[PDB]
């Protein structure tokens, strides 16, 4: 990826990896949403907003001549019509099992890429020393489960499984997660509302994402107001934290993670 001052970033994923080794993208696909589910690493007003991840403006990367493109595999735009506009290089967020092993591999190779390998180094052990460090934050409680959650709409919740980002947090601070049931590869999986009654005991976070009016509606239902969890005082609203990001998405989680039940 040659020129560092000219690299695209077609997906959050990698331009959390950009980031985490001192990159400004050149340009940015979705900057507007990218502010209100990612929100840490604010990408400063240089960035050049690319469009939709998931529908570029191709006219405007063609003319941007980008010398190199990074997206996220198996996501937005075909990558042999990507790989047409400008070299690149498609990034994994998961083996569909460990996230955070995976984000560690591609922080590396996006650093190999671009000689970046000390930077890589000194980040990945400032990320393992980081959250080794906040790990008595957490010796406190005991083995009640935690649901992370974070509403789509006043019909369907999110939830973080086993093979979320999250989780080899939560495995490392000793924090069973209460979601055991399916997920897709990203780690997730939505629920209908009731699915969530089904949890009488645990403590659960809800991830927010500009979505006042959308929580406003669902907190005023019977259900919700009903729901074992919300009446045992134990939900919690917590800041956005992208979900299906690498190391830094991981790090700012466990700041919000510390902030709501440490």
């Amino acid at each position: 990826g040659i020129d560092p001052n000219r690299i695209v970033a077609l997906e959050w994923l990698p331009v959390e990896l950009l980031l985490a080794l001192g990159i400004v993208p050149y340009g940015v696909a979705d900057t507007i949403n990218y502010r209100l589910w990612v929100s840490e690493p604010p990408l400063p007003d240089s960035v050049i907003d690319v469009g939709l991840r998931t529908e570029p403006n191709l006219e405007l990367l063609t003319e941007m001549k980008p010398s190199f493109m990074v997206w996220s595999a198996g996501y937005g735009p075909s990558p042999e019509m990507l790989a047409r506009i400008a070299p690149g290089r498609g990034f994994n967020f998961s083996d569909g099992k460990q996230p955070l092993a995976m984000a560690r591999k591609s922080l590396t190779e996006m650093a190999d890429l671009l000689n970046l390998q000390s930077a890589a180094e000194t980040h990945l052990a400032q990320y393992e020393d980081f959250i080794r460090s906040m790990k008595p934050r957490f010796v406190k409680r005991g083995a009640r489960p935690l649901l992370l959650t974070t509403l789509i709409d006043p019909r369907h919740m999110l939830v973080f499984g086993p093979n979320s980002l999250f989780q080899e947090i939560l495995d490392e601070y000793g924090i069973p997660n209460a979601w055991q049931g399916e997920t897709n590869f990203w780690g997730s999986t939505a629920v209908s509302i009731d699915r969530l009654a089904a949890y009488k005991d645990v403590d659960v976070l809800c991830f927010d994402h500009d979505n006042s009016k959308d929580m406003d509606a669902l907190m005023a239902t019977p259900l919700w107001q009903a729901m074992p969890f919300v009446r045992a005082g134990r939900f919690q609203r917590v800041p956005a934290v992208w979900f299906y990001g690498a190391t830094l998405s991981a790090m700012h989680f466990v700041r919000v993670l510390d902030n709501a039940i440490g």
